[PDB]
């Protein structure tokens, strides 16, 4: 009886989604793309909201409509998923990355503010596992620099700051990624402020087109529209977001109790004002501490049953950027990336599931 570490929270409304767009005929992108946009626009307080086939689709785009390519630096920490680093570099401009705070894993104000020089065309802060980054310091530096901000949410559908959801201003962008907090098995959503940069999204997304049979090619774009078929099943997830966001929460906080007798040090809490949406749970496995390192920890728990994820081995580590940029050193962050693993976090996980890893940590934490 394998637990992986996360499971989608299907269920009878989900499949009620899908049959009534299959029974319309209309299977593509139409009306429930529309209303996920509509239903993201309230869900953060935002304007503007263009769904797309994932939040690494978001992201190209996001970037591209900013304009950025040969000679631009964009800044981000290498502590998130590769796809960031992975768009920067594709457009054909330079990922400047930077360090992250030791226990939260959230990039710092300071380490962004050094990286800032002239050819600095976007910032991008991550939300990292839930909880949410220092905005108001973020946005000042853009503000102070003129350097637009775009915001990784994968983690933080639900996640609030100093009072405010995550995409409320500026601009975020979500995924419907199958572990994600809500799912549609892929899928994301670009939310802005920005009216003209929002309808240059919606043209990249759909083959830069200004479908009609005279239709035209204004700016080449991609193909990555989201079909209804997955938007009407991130619809139903949506309409479920409280409760989702409440199971994992409460699983959270047993977490924490049961951390109290173990060696394993789980992240730590901003010191800000939030609401975690509790995305992952992550816990760092210091070999000298614990008497197991992050590796032999995840074997011996797979080895029981019990699946583990791995957020993120920092994107610097990786091949392609490890030979690009040799001499780029990020303490805190390799730090954190030969440490950390993720526990078993979802919706519908149980208390024979929950104890079950508990039990499994004590057998193996000395
Ligand atoms: O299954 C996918 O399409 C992507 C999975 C992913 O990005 C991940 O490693 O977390």
């Amino acid at each position: 009886d394998f637990l992986p570490f996360s499971r989608p929270a299907m269920g009878a409304e989900e499949l009620a989604a899908v049959k009534t767009v299959l029974d319309s005929g209309w299977i593509t992108t139409g009306p429930k793309n529309q209303e996920l946009e509509a239903a993201f626009c309230r869900l953060t307080g935002n304007q503007y909201a263009v769904a797309v086939s994932s939040a690494t689709a978001g992201m190209h785009i996001a970037l591209m409509a900013l304009g950025i390519g040969e000679g631009d630096e964009v800044i981000t920490p290498s502590m998130t998923w590769v796809s960031t680093l992975n768009m920067i570099v594709l457009l054909g401009a330079n990922p400047v990355m930077v360090d992250v705070d030791r226990d939260t894993l959230m990039v710092t104000p300071e380490h962004i503010e050094a990286a800032i020089t002239p050819q600095t065309k976007a910032i991008i802060p991550v939300h990292y596992a839930g909880a949410p980054a220092d905005l108001d310091a973020i946005y000042a530096l853009g503000e102070r620099y003129g350097i637009p901000v775009i915001e990784d949410a994968a983690h933080a559908t639900g996640t609030s700051y100093k009072g405010r959801h995550i995409g409320a201003r500026g601009t975020a962008i979500f995924s419907f990624h199958a572990i994600k907090n809500i799912t549609c098995a892929e899928g994301g959503i670009v939310v802005t402020d920005n009216p003209q940069f929002a309808d240059k999204l919606r043209s990249l997304k759909f083959h830069g087109l200004g479908r009609a049979p005279q239709a035209e090619v204004l700016a080449p774009g991609y193909k990555y529209n989201l079909p209804d078929l997955n938007a009407a099943i991130a619809l139903a997830q949506l309409q479920k977001l409280d409760a989702l966001n409440a199971r994992r929460a409460a699983i959270a906080a047993q977490y924490h109790q049961a951390m109290a007798d173990l060696p394993f040090q789980p992240l730590s809490l901003p010191s800000w004002e939030h609401i975690h949406a509790w995305h992952l749970f992550i816990i760092r496995v210091d070999e000298a501490r614990c008497g197991i390192t992050r590796d032999a920890l995840m074997a011996s728990l797979k080895t029981k049953g019990i699946g583990t994820g791995l957020h993120f081995r920092a994107a610097h580590t990786q091949k392609y950027y490890r030979e690009r940029f040799p001499t780029l050193t990020l303490p805190d962050t390799e730090w954190n990336s030969e440490r950390i693993c993720s526990l078993p976090l979802f919706p519908d996980m149980t208390e024979s599931d929950f104890d079950r890893v508990i039990t499994a940590l004590h057998q193996i934490a000395g």
